């Protein structure tokens, strides 16, 4: 059954909760984002009304089939009336399409919901400069401070230098990115544009990619492997044997594999800056794995909720235990002292 954290007081509204069937007294089903987690449970058999961004509807009618008489489409920054109740949805800072939730309830309550985000100080402002937050449903994926990393720019940076070496060095070596989700685009185009190559994936990713809105896409991607030195495969191919079977599918046209697995978080971080990373190798192949992270570290967490202040924080990643709960919880009690509110 529903989960508490996934229920806005005082409306009909859920987010995220398409795995629990019918919930009782839900009028309207909001979606942050196309991760599966978040997304589980929907079809082109479902027949309640769903909200969300441009591209998390792109993805819901192309992908999994939802029908477009169900699907609502709202533009960001964007003040919109919902079943009589004032809704605004802001850009995340997560993956493309992902969004956070702004409620305005009619007896003066305003809740924002961030479904996943990595917090910024761009968003100090957004439409949350203009008015004061009661509560605050928090992405709380890495909240302890032994979770640092590197900007999102440090982390391509260095993926770019990597690549553009080795591939100077040896102009028959092979890139090849992992990913199973949407997010991190950024990694696989960044590196394929200072090599001057496209990115070859199979149909499946390049349908899903083409629902992005990303700008000059079809200029980045492509169906067709034998064109491209950059080469996205499987997450679970990332791996010594996934690897070698790859590269005796390339007919010899490559004699060298450096392969990028941009993970969250990896303890290497906590003794060592991003200047220091080094891969895995065995023969001719090198494995990167590079702490890019689409959610917020501990400090940047900390400093959107201390400029927020919210009145109460409800937690909703990590809370299946109890020493989870009560560590996060001693951190919301710390900002607020240091803070003031
Ligand atoms: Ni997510």
């Amino acid at each position: 059954t529903c989960p508490f954290y996934k229920k806005i007081p005082g409306t009909g509204f859920t987010v995220d909760a398409f795995q629990y069937g019918v919930v009782e007294g839900c009028t309207a089903y909001f979606l942050t984002h196309f991760h599966s987690d978040h997304y589980a449970g929907l079809s082109k058999h479902f027949t309640f009304p769903v909200y969300c961004s441009e591209i998390t509807g792109n993805l819901l009618k192309n992908k999994l089939h939802v029908q477009e008489q169900y699907i609502h489409p709202l533009p960001l920054d964007t003040e919109c009336i919902v079943n009589g109740v004032k809704v605004v949805l802001l850009d995340a800072n997560h993956c493309p399409g992902a969004v956070m939730i702004l409620f305005y309830l009619p007896n003066g309550t305003v809740i924002l919901h961030t479904g996943d985000f990595r917090a910024d100080p761009s968003m100090e402002r957004s439409l949350l400069a203009d008015q004061k937050v009661h509560m605050l449903y928090l992405d709380t994926t890495y909240c302890s401070p032994e979770y640092t990393f590197p900007s999102q720019q440090e982390v391509i940076r260095f993926a770019i230098n990597t690549a553009f070496e080795a591939v100077t060095l040896n102009p028959h070596a092979l890139v090849v990115c992992g990913t199973y989700s949407i997010g991190k685009e950024k990694v696989f185009l960044a590196i394929a544009d200072v090599l001057g190559s496209k990115v070859g994936m199979s149909q499946e990713k390049y349908k899903t990619l083409q629902c992005l809105n990303i700008p000059e896409i079809n200029s980045l991607i492509t169906t067709d492997m034998c064109s491209s030195l950059v080469h996205l495969l499987p997450m679970m191919q990332i791996n010594f044997k996934g690897l070698q079977s790859h590269l005796k599918k390339c007919g010899g046209k490559y004699n060298q594999i450096l392969a990028f697995r941009p993970t969250g978080w990896t303890h290497s971080n906590k003794f060592t800056r991003i200047a220091d990373v080094i891969p895995q190798t065995k023969g001719n192949i090198s494995i990167y794995g590079i702490p890019y992270s689409e959610h917020s570290s501990y400090l940047e967490m900390k400093r959107f909720v201390q400029w927020l202040k919210p009145q109460k924080i409800i937690p909703t990643v990590n809370v299946g235990t109890w020493k989870s709960r009560s560590t996060m919880e001693k951190y919301f009690r710390e900002w607020k002292l240091e803070a003031g509110y």
